[PDB]
Order: C-alpha cells, then sequence, then structure tokens
C-alpha cells in the first residue's frame, strides 16, 4: 500500500503473420505486407499507353497489305496486341527471318508509309490474283508491287532510289516462286529470274525457284519477303531480270516506347502503368509471378508466389484477480492505442497507457523501409521475346537462358531483401522496447528495483499524477528519494 | 571465515579455430565453421538417376544420321548424352551448316526414335551407297539418308508431298550431293548442275550444289552438306529437286524433355548423384561450387572462388592460483556441456555448469540459417554452350558474355552472404551472452554487485544448492536480502 | 540536509561537426554524418592513356581498312596492340567494298590484336596477278588492296582454278577474300571471259560458295562496281581449297590468329601520356571507386557500370550537432572535441576538462577501414567484352545484345543500392555501439560510486580530482578507495 508497481510492454493481436526472417522459417509478427503480385484484372487497359488491337491481324499482314487489314495503314502504337484468331487471307507467303522484322517493325511503332515513284518503265505493273481479293476484285498486298511483262518482253531492270533526308527507309519487298514453267515464263518471259536489292553498304541476291511452294488457299506458289533499311546518305538499287515484288516506298522508321505482345485479353476502360499477356496488373509491390512477360513500368518477375514483408514486431499473445506484468513475459492484447506503454498499479487503481514517441519511433522505421522498397518503377518496353512455338535451337536456346537467369538472379535478389528486412524489422522492435524501458529505468534512479518481469517495484506513493510525471519525461527523483530509500532498505 | 561468494558468467572457446569474412573483418576466428563451395569430385559420372548414354566413339550427329559404326544408337534415348573426345566419323563425307543449332535440339529432344515414311521416289533409283561408309563387308551410307540417283540414264524432277497428321513436331534430316568432278555430276543426276529445295508453308531452304570444292577425305574429294527441316502439325513438308537429292527416310520425333548434352572424358560409374559436370559427378549439398560451370541436373551454382566458409560458432577467445574470470576477459576452453555456463567460487569450492537455454537459443539460431542456405536446389538441363572450339564471332561473344556475367552476379551474391551471415552470427551469439548475464543480474536484485569482468560477487554465503537455485531460476532474493544488504552497506 | 558532502560529475561523449554529409540506410532515405566518402567515379580527364596499355591510335583508318590494306592505311601492317581506337573521321580509299557479316570480322581481328601477316605462295599458274583500279592510287599508280590478289585474263583464258594450302603448323590462320561483282557485261568479260563466275572456298569443315552479280553495286569513288568480302579460318591440320572459274579476289596469305586481352574501342578522345588502368570512351577513369556512371563500354580493370551518379558511403558516427552544466551523449555530440570521435567532459572541484579515449575511438576507425577494405578490393579486369552501342538497325541479334546489357547494369545497380544501404545502417550501429560500450565501461568500474544522471553523464559521490578523474580515463580507478565516503553521501546514515 505504501509502494507502486509500474510495468513496461509492448502490445499483441489475435491473428499474426508468419514471415521469413535470416534466422526461423516460420517468425509470427503482428503486421505484414505482400510484396509479389500475384493477380491480375484479366482486363489490358487502354490507358495511358497507346495499345492498338491486331483483332483479325497480325503485324506482317497489316504490314505487307492483306486486304483484311487494310484498316491498319500508316497507324500508330505503344503497345500492338496480337490475337491468337489472326489469319492470313491474300497471296500465300513466307518470311525468311520473321521474328526479326516483326521485332523492329513494332520497336518503330508506326506502319507510316510513304510512297515513292520508281521509274519501272518496260514492264507492266500492279498485278493480282484472285487469292487476294480486295472487295469484288483480284488485288495483292497493298504496299507491295508485282512485276511482270510489258508486250511480252521483260528487259533487266536497274531502279535506283536515293535517301536524302535524315532519317530511316525500311524497304520492304518480295520473289514470286510461280508454280510451273508455264506461270514462270508468262509472267516474266526468261526461264528463270534474278532479284538483287542492294545499298552501299549490303546485297541481297535471290535466285526464285519454280513451283517450290505448297499448295495454300488455291495456289502452289508464293512470294519471300525481305527487307533492306537505307541509311541517309545511302541509296536503293535494285536489279531483276525476273519474279521483283517491288516495293511502293517506304516505312519510316522511328524509334520509341514500343512494342508488341501476343493476348488474346480484352482491352478496357482503365488506367494501368503495367500490362501483362495475362492482363493488366498494378505496379504498387516490387515483385510480380503474373508473368514474365511484361510492357512498361512493372515490377520484376520472380518465381516465389508470395514474398511478406513484416510491418511489425513479433506477437506475442498474453494468453493468460487482476494482475500485472511486463514484455519479459509476454505481449498485450489489450493495448490497442499503441505499440508500447506503461501499465501501472497503484495508490489509486490501476491503468494504462501507451508512449507515443517510442511508437512512432518504430513506426517511422518499419515505413522508411516500406519507401525505400517501394521507390523502384524500373520502366520497360520492347524486350526480348520469352515464349517460343518454333523448334530453332542455338539463339533461342541463348534468348531463354537470359530470361532464365535474370530470373534466378532477381528471385535470390527478393528472397534475401525479404529475409534482411524481417530479421532487422524485429530487431529495431526489440530496441525501442528496451529503450523504453532503460529511459524509465534511469528516471526512477534509486527510488525503485527491476523486479524482472519488466515492472518496476516503486518503493513510495505514487498517485495517477506521479505515474503521468514518469510517463511524460518530468519524473524529479529528488522529491521522494528519502521516503523510497527508507522503504527499500530495511534489516 | 569469508561472506562473500563470486559467480562468473562466461561462453566456451576451443584451441583450434577456424577464419572466416563478415562485414567488418576479413579474418575473424570463430569455433566452427562450414564449407560452402564445393571443390572436389570423385572423377566418375554417376549412372542415377539421369539417364546417360555414352556417345563411346559415336557423336550425337553420326549417330543421327546413321554412321554404320554407330548403328547401336538407332531409336536410343537419354536424359544425359555424353560426348567422347574419341568419337570419329566413318561413312561418307560431309558437313552441317549451322551444326550448333541440330546438335543443340536433337539433345534437347533427348531421343533418336525414327519413324519411317514411304516417299514415292518413282523414275530414280534409291539406296545408294558408296565404299567410304562400308556397313559390314557392304558398300552403304548413312542408315537414315536415302541418296537417290539415275534410273535408265534419267531423273525427272521430283515432286513429293508428306503432310504431318499428328499432333507433334517431326524433324526430317536431309541433304545435298557435292560431286567430285563434272563427269560425276552427269553420270548421277544427268543434269549439270541440280538444285534441292525443302519447303514448308513456313519456310523454304534451297540449295545449289558445288562440284570439286570438297577436299579430300577418307578417299573422296567429294561430300554432302546436311540441312535439317522441323515440319508442324497440320503443315506439310514438300521436298523438290532436280539433282544431288540426299533424300530422308522418315522423320525424327521430336519431343520436350530434361534431356541435354554433355562433353566429357570421365569414365561412368555404378553409383547415384544429381549433380552432373564434365569433371564427373559432385556432391549438391553445398549451395555453390567451384568444379566447372557446365552442369546438368540439380547443381549447386558455379562461383570464382575456391573457399567461402559459414560461421557457425561465436567468436573463438582463448582463456588463457588463477581468480575465476567472466566472457569480457576470454571464453572457457574447459567447457565442454554447453557454449554458455557459470562458473562459482563459493564455501565449498568452486564449480562449473552449462546453461541449455541459452545454448539452443544459439545452436537453433545456427541451424535455422544453414537450413535456409541450404533450402535451394536450383535443377537445370540443357543450357547453353559455355566452352567453344571454333573461332565463330558475334554470337560466341554474346554466348560468353552471358555466361560470364552470370558467374560475377553469383560470385558477388555468394560473397556478401558469407560476410553478411558470419557477422549476424557473431553478433547473435554475442547478444546470448549479454541475455544471460542481464538475466542473472536481475534475479540477484540487491543481493550482488557487477565486478566488472563479467563476474557477480554476492554478498552471502551460497552453498552450491544456492548457485543452483540461481542457475535454473529459483533463487529467491528476499532469503538472503538482509544478509546481503549488510555486508554491503558497511562504513 | 541537501547534497552536502561534495560531488563530482563525469560525462560521456562523441564528436560532433558542422559540414554533415546525407547518406541513406535500410531505415532512413536521408540521416546525416559526420564523414562520408564517394563510390561511384562520375568523372574523366577525357584523356585516353597510353599506359600501361598498348593503344594503337586508327586515326583515319577503321581496323578492316588497315586489315585489307587500304593504301593510307599501308603503316598499320603487321601492328599489333592490346586496344585499337576506331576514330569516326575514318574513310575507305580504295576499291569499294561491303563486308557480310561485318561486325564478326571486325570482332575477331580485334580480339586477335595483331595484323601479322603470313605471305604464302599460291600456284596461280594460268592466270594474271596484282589486278589493279585507279578507284585505289597507291603512289600514282593504280593499285589495289594490300593483301589482297585480284586475278585477271591470261592470255585472253582464264580456266578452274584448283589451289590449295595446308595449314601444316600449329594454331589458326585466317583467310582473306572476296569476290568481284563487275559493273557491266563488258567488264565481265575483258576480265574473267566467262559469262557468270563462281567463287568457292571450303575446308573439310565448311563451304563458302558465292554466285557474283553484274551492276548490284552502286557507284561510289567512280565505279558503279564492287567487292565482297568474306573470311575463313582453317584449324591446324585442316586445308583451305579455292575453287573458281571466274571473278575471284585471291588472299596472299593468312593473318596469324591469337588469343589475348585484346579489343577495339570507338572513341574520339585523344591519346595522353599518362597511366591509368581503365580505359572508356569518354576517356580514361580512376579505379579507386567500385562503381562508375561514365560509360558502360569500359576496357581494363574497372569499376562496374551503374545507373547510380553518386553512392555515399558514410564513414562516420551519426552527427548531432551541440547553464554551465555539461551533459553526454544522449542529449547531442560534442562539436568542440577534436581530437577523438568519443571522450569525456568533466565537472570538479578544480574546474572543468575534457578527453578523447583512444581505444573507442581506434575501435570504430578500424572497423570503418575494414569495411572500405572489403569495398575497394574489387578490381574486376575485363578486355574483350560485346559491343554496346549500335548504329544500324538489325533486330533479334540486336535485341539479345541490348536486354543482356540492360539486364547486368540493372542488377549491379541493385546491389549497388543495397550495399550502401546495408553498410551505412551497419556503420550507424557500430558506432553507436562503441559509444554505449565505453558508457557501461565507466559504469561497471565506478561500482557503487556514482549514479547514472540519465543523460550519458555520471554523479560521483566524492571529491575527484583532475588525477581521480584520470584514473577513471586510464582505467587504474580503485572504487574501493572512494568506497566509504561516496555511500555516506549517496545514502544517509
Ligand atoms: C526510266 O527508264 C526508261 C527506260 O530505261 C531504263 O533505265 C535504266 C535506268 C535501266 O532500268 C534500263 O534497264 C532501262 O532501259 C528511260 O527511258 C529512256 O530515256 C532516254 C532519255 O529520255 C531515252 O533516250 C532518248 O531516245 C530518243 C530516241 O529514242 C527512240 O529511238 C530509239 C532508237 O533510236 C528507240 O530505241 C527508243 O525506244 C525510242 O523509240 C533520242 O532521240 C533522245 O535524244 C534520247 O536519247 C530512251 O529512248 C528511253 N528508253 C525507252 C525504252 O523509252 C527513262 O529515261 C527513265 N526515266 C527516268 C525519269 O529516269
Ligand atoms: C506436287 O504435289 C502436290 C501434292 O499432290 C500437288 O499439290 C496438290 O495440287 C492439287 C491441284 O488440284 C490440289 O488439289 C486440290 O485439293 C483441294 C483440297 O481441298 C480441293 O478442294 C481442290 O478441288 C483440288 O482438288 C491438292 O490439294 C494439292 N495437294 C497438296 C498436298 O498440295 C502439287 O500441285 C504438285 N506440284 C505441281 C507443280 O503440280
Ligand atoms: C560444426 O558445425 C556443423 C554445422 O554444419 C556441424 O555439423 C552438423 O552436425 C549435425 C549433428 O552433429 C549433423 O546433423 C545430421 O543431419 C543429418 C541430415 O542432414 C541426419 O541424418 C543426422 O542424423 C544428423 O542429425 C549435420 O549434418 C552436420 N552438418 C554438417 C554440414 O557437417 C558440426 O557438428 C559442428 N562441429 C562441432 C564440433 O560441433
Ligand atoms: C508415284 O507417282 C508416280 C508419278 O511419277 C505414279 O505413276 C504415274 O501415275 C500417274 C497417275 O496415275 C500416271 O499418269 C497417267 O498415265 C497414263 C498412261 O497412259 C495416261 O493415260 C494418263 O492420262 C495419266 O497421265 C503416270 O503414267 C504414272 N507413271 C508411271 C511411270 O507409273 C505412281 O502411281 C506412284 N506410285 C505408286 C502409286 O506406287
Ligand atoms: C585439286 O587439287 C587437290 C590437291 O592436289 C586434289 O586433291 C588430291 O587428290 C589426290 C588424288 O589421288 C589425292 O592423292 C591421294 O592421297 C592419299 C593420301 O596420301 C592416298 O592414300 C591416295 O592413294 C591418293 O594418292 C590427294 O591427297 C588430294 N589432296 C588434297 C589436298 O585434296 C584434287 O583432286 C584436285 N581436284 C581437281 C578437280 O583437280
Ligand atoms: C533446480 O534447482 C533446484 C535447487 O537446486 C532443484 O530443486 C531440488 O534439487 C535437489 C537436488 O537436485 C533435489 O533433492 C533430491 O530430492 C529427492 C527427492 O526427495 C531425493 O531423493 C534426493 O536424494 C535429493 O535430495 C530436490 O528434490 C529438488 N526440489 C524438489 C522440489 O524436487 C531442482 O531439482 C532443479 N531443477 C532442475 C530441472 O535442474
Ligand atoms: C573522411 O573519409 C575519407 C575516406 O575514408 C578519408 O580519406 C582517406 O584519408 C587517408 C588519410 O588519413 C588516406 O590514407 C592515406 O593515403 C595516402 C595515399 O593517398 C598515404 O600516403 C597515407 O599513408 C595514407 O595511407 C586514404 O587513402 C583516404 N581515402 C580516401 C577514399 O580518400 C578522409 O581522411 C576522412 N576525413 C576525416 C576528416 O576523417
Ligand atoms: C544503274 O543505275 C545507276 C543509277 O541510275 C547508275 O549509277 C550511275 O552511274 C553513273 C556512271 O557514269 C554515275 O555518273 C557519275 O556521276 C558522278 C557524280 O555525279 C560524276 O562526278 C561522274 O562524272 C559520273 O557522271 C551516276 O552518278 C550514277 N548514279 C547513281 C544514282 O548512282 C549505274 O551506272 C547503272 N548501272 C550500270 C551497270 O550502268
Ligand atoms: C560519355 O560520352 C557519351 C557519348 O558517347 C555521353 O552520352 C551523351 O550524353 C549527353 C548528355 O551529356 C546526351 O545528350 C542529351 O542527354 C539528355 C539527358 O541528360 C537527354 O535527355 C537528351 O535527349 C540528349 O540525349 C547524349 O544523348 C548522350 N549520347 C550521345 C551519343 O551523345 C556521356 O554523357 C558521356 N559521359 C558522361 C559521364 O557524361
Ligand atoms: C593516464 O595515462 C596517460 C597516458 O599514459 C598518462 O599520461 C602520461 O603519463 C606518463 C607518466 O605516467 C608521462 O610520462 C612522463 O613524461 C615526462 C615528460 O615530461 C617525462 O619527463 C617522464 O619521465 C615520464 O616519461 C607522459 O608524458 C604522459 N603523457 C603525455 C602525453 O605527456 C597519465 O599520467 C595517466 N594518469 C594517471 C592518473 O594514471
Ligand atoms: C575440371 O575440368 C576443367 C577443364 O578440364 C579444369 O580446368 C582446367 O584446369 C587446368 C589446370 O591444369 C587448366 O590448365 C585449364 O586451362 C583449365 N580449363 C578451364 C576451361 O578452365 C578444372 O580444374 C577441373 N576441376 C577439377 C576439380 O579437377
Ligand atoms: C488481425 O485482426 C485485426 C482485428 O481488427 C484486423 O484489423 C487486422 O487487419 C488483422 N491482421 C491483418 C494483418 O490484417
Ligand atoms: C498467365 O498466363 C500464363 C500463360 O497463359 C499462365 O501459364 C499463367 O498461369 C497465367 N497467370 C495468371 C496469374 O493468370
Ligand atoms: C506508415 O506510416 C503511417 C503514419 O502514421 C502509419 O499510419 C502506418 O501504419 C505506417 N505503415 C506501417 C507501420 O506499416
Ligand atoms: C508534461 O510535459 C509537458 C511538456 O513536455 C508539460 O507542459 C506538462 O505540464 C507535463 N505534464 C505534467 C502532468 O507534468
Ligand atoms: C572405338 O574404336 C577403337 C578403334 O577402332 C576400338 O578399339 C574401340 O573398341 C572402340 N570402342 C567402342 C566403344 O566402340
Ligand atoms: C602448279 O605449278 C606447277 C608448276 O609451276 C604447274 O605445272 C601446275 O599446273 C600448277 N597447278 C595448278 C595451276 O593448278
Ligand atoms: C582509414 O584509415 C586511414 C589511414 O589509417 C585513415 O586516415 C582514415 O581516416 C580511416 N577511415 C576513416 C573513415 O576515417
Amino acid at each position: 500500500n505504501s509502494t507502486a508497481t509500474l510495468c513496461l510492454g509492448h502490445h499483441a493481436v489475435p491473428n499474426g503473420t508468419l514471415v521469413k526472417t535470416i534466422t526461423n522459417d516460420q517468425i509470427e509478427v503482428t503486421n505484414a505486407t505482400e510484396l509479389v503480385q500475384s493477380s491480375s484484372t484479366g482486363r489490358i487497359c487502354d490507358s495511358p499507353h497507346r495499345i492498338l488491337d491486331g483483332k483479325n491481324c497480325t503485324l506482317i499482314d497489316a504490314l505487307l497489305g492483306d486486304p483484311h487489314c487494310d484498316g491498319f495503314q500508316n497507324e500508330k502504337w505503344d503497345l500492338f496486341v496480337e490475337r491468337s484468331k489472326a489469319f492470313s487471307n491474300c497471296y500465300p507467303y513466307d518470311v525468311p527471318d520473321y521474328a526479326s522484322l516483326r521485332s523492329l517493325v513494332a520497336s518503330s511503332g508506326t506502319l507510316e508509309f510513304i510512297n515513292e515513284g520508281f521509274n519501272w518503265t518496260g514492264v507492266t505493273q500492279s498485278g493480282g490474283s484472285y487469292a487476294c481479293k480486295r472487295g469484288s476484285d483480284n488485288s495483292f498486298f497493298s504496299r507491295l508491287n508485282w512485276l511482270y511483262e510489258s508486250e511480252s518482253k521483260y528487259p533487266v531492270l536497274n531502279v535506283t532510289m536515293p535517301n536524302n533526308g535524315n532519317f530511316d527507309k525500311l524497304y520492304i519487298w518480295g520473289v514470286h516462286h510461280p508454280s510451273t514453267d508455264k506461270e514462270q515464263t508468262k509472267l516474266y518471259v526468261r526461264a528463270s529470274g534474278r532479284v538483287t536489292v542492294s545499298t552501299k553498304r549490303s546485297q541481297q541476291t535471290i535466285i526464285p525457284n519454280i513451283g517450290s511452294r505448297p499448295w495454300v488457299r488455291g495456289l502452289s506458289s508464293g512470294i519471300s519477303i525481305y527487307w533492306t533499311i537505307v541509311k541517309p546518305g545511302d541509296i536503293l538499287l535494285i536489279n531483276s531480270n525476273g519474279n521483283l515484288i517491288a516495293p511502293r516506298g517506304y516505312f519510316k522508321i522511328r524509334t520509341g516506347k514500343s512494342s508488341i505482345m501476343r493476348s488474346d485479353a480484352p482491352i478496357g476502360t482503365c488506367s494501368s502503368e503495367c500490362i501483362t499477356p495475362n492482363g493488366s496488373i498494378p505496379n504498387d509491390k516490387p515483385f510480380q509471378n503474373v508473368n514474365k512477360i511484361t510492357y512498361g513500368a512493372c515490377p520484376k518477375y520472380v518465381k516465389q508466389n508470395t514474398l511478406k514483408l513484416a510491418t511489425g514486431m513479433r506477437n506475442v499473445p498474453e494468453k493468460q484477480f487482476g494482475a500485472i506484468a511486463g514484455f519479459i513475459e509476454n505481449g498485450w492484447e489489450g493495448m490497442v492505442d499503441g505499440w508500447y506503454g506503461f501499465r501501472h498499479q497503484n495508490s489509486e487503481g490501476t491503468g494504462q497507457a501507451a508512449d507515443l514517441k517510442s511508437t512512432q519511433a518504430a513506426i517511422d522505421q518499419i515505413n522508411g523501409k516500406l519507401n525505400r522498397v517501394i521507390e523502384k518503377t524500373n520502366e520497360k518496353f520492347h524486350q526480348i521475346e520469352k515464349e517460343f512455338s518454333e523448334v530453332e535451337g542455338r539463339i533461342q536456346d541463348l534468348e531463354k537462358y537470359v530470361e532464365d537467369t535474370k530470373i534466378d538472379l532477381w528471385s535470390y535478389n527478393a528472397e534475401l531483401l525479404v529475409a534482411l528486412e524481417n530479421q532487422h524489422t524485429i530487431d529495431l522492435t526489440d530496441s525501442e522496447m528496451n529503450k523504453l524501458f532503460e529511459k524509465t529505468r534511469r528516471q526512477l534512479r534509486e527510488n525503485a528495483e527491476d523486479m524482472g518481469n519488466g515492472c518496476f517495484k516503486i518503493y513510495h506513493k505514487c498517485d495517477n499524477a506521479c505515474i503521468g510525471s514518469i510517463r511524460n519525461g518530468t519524473y524529479d527523483h529528488d522529491v521522494y528519494r528519502d521516503e523510497a530509500l527508507n522503504n527499500r532498505f530495511q534489516i
């Protein structure tokens, strides 16, 4: 009745969350947030990126001029989305090194075509075929010019076209492979043509082959698509005596944030900086498990489906007349106004208060590292291809091995970051408890003794005002020193 | 005659300490440490669990084609296929454009399962053989290749199609003959120059043979260039040649699997090891390894370091008639039954005990971090090539830059990890010692004083039964308080 | 009776400075410390040091124009180098030519680091040699590439050439050869007779065959003609065969292939007289720091490229800048302390004093340098790498060469950022720990003769002259000497 008891404790919660640290695989903390994004709406947000839905068309069909893809002429995009249902309805074709041409056009992000009048005098022009119906007429690829005998002759063609602008020119052209020797001489007179497109830097010579194409959409013939880039100050030189599929001009090559993605996800009305083939995902978290193929500012792909960062101290439930005990035994599920506080027992009764300074001190540290964790947007656009449909060998072996190495290294960084941050999270919250106890230990000077359970036995009368003067940093030990030393030192 | 006792707090020491690295120190001595970089091999490739296929005198490509001394490899399968350096070609001279890619894709397929398809081939004679490819006592040829050639002194143009109506990728292996002389060209194919064209809906491959180019190999100044074509389901194979065709007899079934290939001369043995290197099989108990960067299976990660030692014990401090001394001075080499404990000196003499609770808290934290360091498995199969015999240029520069960049990043992660863990290992063990010392301090309340050297001066008769009460937390400070406050406070 | 007998005060503190430096930790984005150091090298003199690496200045010559033998590049014959520096002012003044896969030929010649050419005498009987053109003037005569031979009519005939050359010695042979693409059919028949030629260069491992095209080359320096350049490597025990009827540009021998530290770099930085292990296109940079933001293109032992332009490593304690009563480390630091990081301030009957503790000052300094030595020890010596800046639009191979380097920098930028944050959080902790250890060291040898005032100071309950204070500082303090006097003052008897 001539003493009081002051106890030091920290809060606790009835649920709790398990996290990983350097030490333990499962340790229970009060709060925790998720770092790995693993869900998506399924809708690609048409904002803030220019999304161009390919619909029934691939990038190459819209490039060449397949008539059902004529809506895509001169179109521009940030992310061009190819669908699975896309399909070819013009003349049969192949593209040697298909992936590269699809890659560089996607990076340019524009189908802006500029027409150029080549001379083509001595040949007839704009040949078509019934397999490429535009409307009801027999047409052909809109950006390709198909040359063929004039007055039953077909001379050697020497045609040039300089680049005097300050900007790169992509010329798309082709070589015909007739079904029979009849079709060869009917269109080109000579038994075998030769195609040679040249610059000051490059030269592409293609010998056409006769009847070397399988049956596609009514025809055993086809055209091989090639491309040539003409830098400023350079010149295009076409040289053919047969089977030339001429360019009607060039596509302008730009450099920008543009790329291409394969996805069947619907385009919706929303805003999201990050885009996956699964759909748009938020970029609030630092890591994501949705898909390694991403466009825009996105979390980093990791193998882990979950990585929980601890945002609170160890949870130690009380699991146990009225008596009070300190942090040594357990935490306090009854303290909701703070993380650290004082439970007292004195002459006027018993009470709880929380300590604002130490609680904010811990929170400021906890939420400072959250800001350090989330400050990395890391914005990426046109990357490498990460899923493949044909067997290719050496090059995709390296293209896979690079991406797979990238993911293992970031999965390592993520696992270690969460483990270090949490081991530091638990330690800093332990430190703020101990500092508050030692701060209270030293105010009391010689007026109290440490009971061992995180509580002080104060050897003098200590009304609610005196407890307050301990909580508040205003306890004067000299006022009570005599009364305390009397009760302490009895024989 | 004496009214006091001395209770000292200490930790253990060992005579054969081990040096490790920390964030601070380059060399600090601890009691125990374990190695993390695997650096030794038995020199044998364990045949379990993975299916090892010893290539013996055969390369994968010779076994693919059907070099008669490799006929045993027909239709064989593998998980890892081992090419010996003694392997050698004994059939018709040949070369393969993009040899690496064909070797890579066949290796990752993991099977030589062949399916005979009967092409029509009317108008030519099949199964041509040579003396430079003796199968048994007979002039023969590659077992999977059909060397077509004149019939009735006529060689008509060949139009053949074989559709892939399966649901699974087909691998056709074909070739092109390069005769030694003009006389040999016309005797075998009538025409002065041939033309081999293999076509899918997606690709075309047209080859025009050169005459006399090949150097003398095993009796012949001739040879065949091998090319490959993959026909996807629903697509169709179309062969077309007016000369020099080396035809396929069918397709190799393509599979997706854990299979790969490795260049090694290590002997195959009877044992079991998850990890395989060209040096031989290595244990994957350690997270890192310095044996070889070429690995197959669940393997440790390759690092540049040849030794990384993880501290698994506290700082080693030798203790070095003499008053008993605590941990502030030095450890205790005599302590064997624990890492922490008490030495006391009272009226019954001296004694030494160990504290289980503080020792397991240190041991369980050390085992907890080991289990997190060992938990990584890392199972990789078909990767990229990492050693090269020919000078190539752009592509292997990237293949070398990728692997060399990988090895540096993991060597950093391994070095930093050891330094972080050991600093934490030392810090956590020093913490347990401080926690046991403070736990004892507060049991003694006002009955003792901290002598400074990590020892308490207890101011009352404290027989062995009283020490044991302090040791297992049953000391009642009130029982000895009046006596102790008497002895402490004399003037 | 209040404080009747005299007492003394002994305070524990740490130094502070008026010009602190902000650094990053695991907790805080900006926390002020006393001393810091920069880890990211972000400046260069702009000069490529001619030491300790053998630098070769291309001047008006590219590596391939020196390779082929462009007459204004005759000084570069048989020259060697560690780093060869192509200049952007260079140019080709011989016969017009293109090189399919020019990047690979440039790369392997640079990696060999030598243009050591070994003349071999092929058997060109039946053809005439040393074909020259006026677009390639050497001296005042019409000439041609010094290391190429241009074969052409022999008595108005030019038959099928069968030519062989064995590789009888050790180590590889690089053969450089080409194919002429004549401007007109007249030039085709006036030089080669046959309508169309055919160049075939073969080994046991490979074929290379080329069917030349007429009039396929644009007008360059007076000629609508050109030569396509091709190369073949002949391993030991293998053999070179040249089979051609027309349009053959024959080699005069091979370049000896070596393997070593050699490479090539594109830079307009002037060469200077100085020594530096690291070379960038921007110039040479010091390799003391572990990271650099100058250029991702480097040669030699260089700091690693990172996106960050500054990463400051804390190399001192937390800076906390600082009634006649002294106070301790709990409140603030002591700007007055110059001779040490930690120390004591006291007030007693002889006055007020101050002294620095050398033991705990070194304990922090030695731990800080234990960090620096682990941080600064990373040499990282890389030589011939991959190309990292491109001028032509290529596609698939280009995307991977960019994605690999782009992924590398992001991974080291992470490692750099995390390392600075960990190293600084550990610095602040250890410097705080040494303060608390020095205070507890004093607390324990004072025994029952003082009380902790709570501000990092002790109220010592006995007369304590300067020699008394010095004993506490030297640790020679004996508490029993003062124990009776102190207990009498602490507790009233
Ligand atoms: C577009 O190309 C045509 C055709 O020439 C091509 O050009 C080169 C680059 C290669 O691609 C070749 O393979 C092609 O042949 C050019 O037509 C020629 O233009 C010139 C100059 O204008 C004409 O020369 C004139 O000829 C007059 C007499 O020609 C008449 O008589 C001759 C016989 O004497 C007869 O062969 C010809 O067919 C005519 O009937 C002459 O009085 C005048 O002074 C001048 O020399 C030449 O005749 C044209 N050829 C043809 C077949 O029409 C174009 O010039 C070119 N245009 C552009 C803008 O470049
Ligand atoms: C080389 O052989 C192939 C294989 O037969 C030839 O292709 C075939 O060409 C015929 C031409 O009529 C095709 O017939 C058509 O088939 C469609 C299928 O639905 C049918 O609807 C039509 O009424 C018509 O009968 C046949 O399908 C086609 N088959 C294949 C596999 O391509 C090819 O023509 C031959 N080469 C030459 C130069 O003739
Ligand atoms: C020094 O530290 C190492 C820590 O790696 C100690 O080695 C470890 O010792 C324990 C028990 O002695 C071994 O546990 C065993 O685990 C296997 C399963 O892996 C189980 O089958 C056994 O029954 C046993 O429980 C552990 O494997 C072993 N680890 C290593 C890497 O050696 C070592 O004992 C310490 N030295 C001293 C002197 O304490
Ligand atoms: C493999 O394909 C060959 C083609 O080289 C098949 O033989 C040819 O089959 C066609 C169609 O049945 C025959 O064409 C017809 O010939 C008669 C002969 O008078 C003619 O009157 C018809 O108007 C038509 O043109 C062709 O003669 C025939 N050639 C030969 C040499 O047999 C052959 O059937 C296929 N192999 C098989 C089915 O085993
Ligand atoms: C182009 O010239 C080359 C080189 O002279 C010719 O190849 C050579 O052909 C002869 C043919 O008898 C080879 O001789 C053989 O040597 C082996 C090994 O000593 C021996 O066992 C045989 O009995 C025979 O004597 C010679 O080795 C071979 N040399 C090379 C480098 O290939 C080639 O035939 C010529 N081609 C034309 C179209 O002129
Ligand atoms: C913790 O320390 C206390 C104090 O040393 C231990 O309590 C008492 O320890 C003594 C000696 O070990 C026990 O004496 C024994 O009692 C049995 C039963 O009467 C008797 O047959 C033996 O000859 C001996 O005298 C005593 O029983 C025990 N106290 C009680 C209530 O059992 C205690 O055992 C220590 N606990 C641990 C886990 O070490
Ligand atoms: C603030 O921190 C920096 C970096 O820790 C300190 O710079 C270091 O200063 C020492 C000299 O006290 C340098 O060591 C000396 O190096 C020279 C050769 O340069 C040698 O002749 C001496 O015998 C001595 O070893 C050290 O290199 C230097 N480090 C750096 C990165 O500059 C600086 O002194 C600190 N300032 C204060 C006021 O503490
Ligand atoms: C194929 O057509 C191209 C272009 O139509 C021809 O290139 C042209 O070749 C003539 C050669 O006399 C060049 O004339 C020269 O021009 C320079 C610069 O103006 C001048 O200084 C000379 O005195 C001479 O007149 C002309 O510039 C050049 N044009 C282009 C665009 O390159 C080429 O010759 C034709 N093919 C054949 C086999 O003739
Ligand atoms: C070393 O040399 C390289 C060039 O070889 C320098 O890169 C160039 O840096 C300048 C900026 O000083 C870039 O110009 C402008 O940069 C701003 C960003 O500050 C950007 O927003 C503008 O659009 C513009 O690009 C320039 O583009 C860049 N590249 C080239 C080829 O000039 C590099 O800065 C030099 N090293 C250091 C440390 O500065
Ligand atoms: C506390 O420790 C310090 C450091 O050891 C003591 O200061 C040093 O004290 C020694 C004597 O113990 C001085 O040595 C003397 O130097 C004079 C120079 O005039 C010489 O004539 C003497 O023969 C003797 O060698 C030393 O100079 C002095 N340090 C400095 C920088 O002067 C201090 O005395 C110790 N105090 C206590 C109370 O233990
Ligand atoms: C595993 O094999 C590799 C390569 O066969 C060994 O590395 C070679 O070591 C020799 C030492 O005499 C060097 O001369 C070679 O240059 C090394 N090759 C490479 C590619 O580095 C390696 O030492 C072997 N490992 C073990 C444990 O025996
Ligand atoms: C634990 O339960 C409380 C009950 O109010 C709840 O507010 C809290 O969100 C739960 N924990 C987490 C991590 O959500
Ligand atoms: C995203 O799509 C890929 C491929 O279609 C699929 O494997 C993966 O499970 C999907 N993930 C989510 C979260 O929908
Ligand atoms: C972030 O700081 C705010 C400021 O009070 C706080 O509400 C929140 O709980 C903090 N986040 C944590 C502690 O995870
Ligand atoms: C608490 O402290 C504040 C200043 O920090 C003071 O104004 C107030 O009076 C104090 N409360 C009591 C009860 O002393
Ligand atoms: C390999 O070839 C050599 C020489 O012909 C022979 O002695 C050896 O037995 C062969 N080994 C196998 C496994 O075929
Ligand atoms: C090689 O030289 C000899 C002698 O000069 C000559 O007889 C022979 O024809 C030459 N071989 C050729 C030109 O292939
Ligand atoms: C590291 O040691 C040097 C030389 O002894 C010293 O000058 C420097 O101050 C030390 N480091 C720091 C951060 O003080």
